[PDB]
This record gives C-alpha cells, structure tokens and sequence, in this order.
C-alpha cells in the first residue's frame, strides 16, 4: 500500500498516493470532480477523477460499479482508459471513496471548432480517430449513446479519445429514432451523432440545433426527408407511425448543395452516415474504409475489443453489494505497462 495523503480543493477533500502531486481543480467534470496532476513515478500530466457520492444510492452504486467495469475494459488509443484507480480505504468497512486516474488531455473537440474552423485535412484526422474508437466500442456491444463535442478529448497534437462511454434547446446530435422514443435503438444511433459531428466540423454551425425533442425531429426531416415506406414498416408504435404520417411530406434534400464546396468524399460519407433508416447507416467499421480516410485507414491498425460481460445490468443487489463488487473491482486493477 502506498501512503496517502489530504487536501481541500474547492471544498472537497482529496486523499491521494503521494506519487500524484501539484494537485490543481480542472472542473467538476461527470459524476465527480477532475483535478489535473503531475505523476511523480512516470514524470506525466494525469487527470484524476473523484466521484461523487458514489455508494449514497443503488442507483449510484450500480453505476459507480459500471463506470470502474468500463474503463477497466477499454484498452485503445482513441478511447479514455484507466492508468490507475484506487481509495483512501484499507478495508471495505471504511471503503467510501473511488478515485479515477487517466492521461491529461487539453480541450475537447467543442474547444477547438468554436476557436477555430477546421481544414478538411484536420476534418478526416479527427473523425477518422472517432470511428476507430467506435468500432472498437462496438465491437465488445457497447453503445456510447451521448456522443458530442464536448465527449472528444483532444491534445495539441490532434490526438483524440472518447469520452464518457456506455453511461447512462435539446441534444443537437441525437439519433432521429432516439427523439420518437423507440425502445430497440442500436449502436448506429452513434453513428448518427458522428455526422452531425462532422458536419459541424465542415461548416462552424451545428447541424441540427433543434430548441426540443419535437423541433429536433422537425429539422432532422427536413434534412433526410421523410420516412420512405420500407422505413413505415419497420415503425410498431401506433401513435409514431400515426404521427409520422400525419406530417407533411418532406424530400431528401440533396447533400451536395446543402454542403456546397466540401470535398465531395466527405459528402458522400454524410450521406452514408445520416441516413434516417438506422438499419441502413453505415457502421463504423465500414465507415473506416471508406476512401475520405485513404491517407489514414490501416486495417492491420484498427482493432477490435475482448468480449465484454454486461450480465450484471439485469441484476438487482443491495447497495452493500454493489459496493463490494466495486471493492473488488479496485482491489484487482493492474496497471497498464509502462
Ligand atoms: C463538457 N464536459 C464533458 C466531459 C469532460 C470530462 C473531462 C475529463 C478529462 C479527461 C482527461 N483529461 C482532462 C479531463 C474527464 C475525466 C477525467 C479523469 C478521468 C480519469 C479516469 C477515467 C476517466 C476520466 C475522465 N471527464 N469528463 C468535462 C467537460
Ligand atoms: F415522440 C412522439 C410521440 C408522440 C407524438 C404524437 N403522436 N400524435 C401526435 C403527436 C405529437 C404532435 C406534436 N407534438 C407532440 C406530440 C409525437 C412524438
Ligand atoms: F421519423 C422517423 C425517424 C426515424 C425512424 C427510424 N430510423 N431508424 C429506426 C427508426 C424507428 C423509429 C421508431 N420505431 C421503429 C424504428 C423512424 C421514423
């Protein structure tokens, strides 16, 4: 056991191994508090997560359980990964705290396209690294669900990594499907939000900045258009397919005209992307392929995931329970190699 030792930083105690110092808050970013430090055993900026009252609910032992389960799990460059997570606490019965520890990085991708527009070169880098941490994200069936700028975390040499994965005006780059409520959403819902990512990135202006759920809808179908009839068929909810074609019909509009004087591959791949029938989308594996990522895409480079255990998201336990299996979870973490 290393030693530990306390601090108050904008009221909120940190306890902490002495090998991280220089302690400074970053934000109260997530279900925590972030505080950037200097890793005095490796010489590197680190990122540490504290998270807030993590065993004060099921609710939140449950999810303070999937969160530590997750980022055990990811291991890939464009994914946020764990250098080390740990607690002040000796033993179970004192075990109430659960600290998060992962490499800095300086601003995320919302940062950069409000501060500055963006080149189709830089355009292809970013999302390129979006969809490789996709596929590997898929590959083990997890669904991100709630990507946006604000989840791309990105360093001064334009290496990026995804944020806040498989956890839990309105949300601008949600699936269509996700704003009629339908109940079997896949993970092409994440493919959705990286179009109207790239989009943003193309032009400075979100996409879709619908002002509710129903506005958002409004303006996604006046994009993509209106639901062909194979897409109808596929519609069970009464009320949805009633209100759906109560709507007036909206046509496709042509993408070549409304991102006029993009690179045409890029258009091409928007077309592929936000399409409003999910089951036709393309997925990120294939997406990687396409040829707007030709001085990228490396298939011997783009890997996929260990098969993922979700089991415990049907389980109904005491908070104690989860608590414990959380302890376990900590005690059992073995550090990436240096
Ligand atoms: C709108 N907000 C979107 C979310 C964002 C954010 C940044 C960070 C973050 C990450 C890296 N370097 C700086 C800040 C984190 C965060 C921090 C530490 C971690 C340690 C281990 C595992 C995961 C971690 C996640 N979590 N969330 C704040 C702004
Ligand atoms: F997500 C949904 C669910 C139901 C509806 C709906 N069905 N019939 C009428 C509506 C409707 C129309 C306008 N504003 C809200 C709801 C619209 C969107
Ligand atoms: F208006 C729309 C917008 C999107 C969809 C849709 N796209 N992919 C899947 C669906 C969908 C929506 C609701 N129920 C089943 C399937 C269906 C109707």
């Amino acid at each position: 056991r290393p030693t530990f030792y306390r601090q108050e930083l904008n009221k909120t105690i940190w306890e902490v191994p002495e090998r991280y110092q220089n302690l400074s808050p970053v934000g109260s970013g997530a279900y925590g508090s972030v505080c950037a430090a200097f890793d005095t055993k490796t010489g590197l900026r680190v990122a540490v997560k504290k998270l807030s009252r993590p065993f004060q609910s099921i609710i939140h032992a449950k999810r303070t359980y999937r969160e530590l389960r997750l980022l055990k799990h990811m291991k890939h460059e464009n994914v946020i990964g764990l250098l080390d997570v740990f607690t002040p606490a000796r033993s179970l019965e004192e075990f109430n705290d659960v600290y998060l520890v992962t490499h800095l990085m300086g601003a995320d991708l919302n940062n950069i396209v409000k501060c500055q527009k963006l080149t189709d070169d830089h355009v292809q880098f970013l999302i390129y690294q979006i969809l490789r941490g996709l596929k590997y994200i898929h590959s083990a069936d997890i669904i991100h669900r709630d990507l946006k700028p604000s989840n791309l975390a990105v360093n001064e040499d334009c290496e990026l990594k995804i944020l806040d994965f498989g956890l839990a005006a309105t949300r601008w780059y949600r699936a269509p499907e996700i704003m009629l409520n339908w109940m079997h959403y896949n993970q092409t819902v994440d493919i959705w939000s990286v179009g109207c990512i790239m989009a943003e990135l193309l032009t400075g202006r979100t996409l879709f900045p619908g002002t509710d759920h129903i506005d958002q809808l409004k303006l996604i179908l006046r994009l993509v258009g209106t639901p062909g009839a194979e897409l109808l068929k596929k519609i069970s909810s009464e009320s949805a397919r009633n209100y759906i074609q109560s709507l007036t019909q909206m046509p496709k509009m042509n993408f070549a005209n409304v991102f006029i004087g993009a690179n045409p591959l890029a258009v091409d791949l928007l077309e592929k992307m936000l399409v409003l029938d999910s089951d036709k989308r393309i997925t990120a594996a294939q997406a990687l392929a396409h040829a707007y990522f030709a001085q990228y895409h490396d298939p011997d480079d783009e890997p996929v995931a260990d098969p993922y255990d979700q089991s415990f998201e049907s389980r109904d336990l005491l908070i104690d329970e989860w608590k414990s299996l959380t302890y376990d979870e900590v005690i059992s973490f073995v550090p990436p190699p240096l």
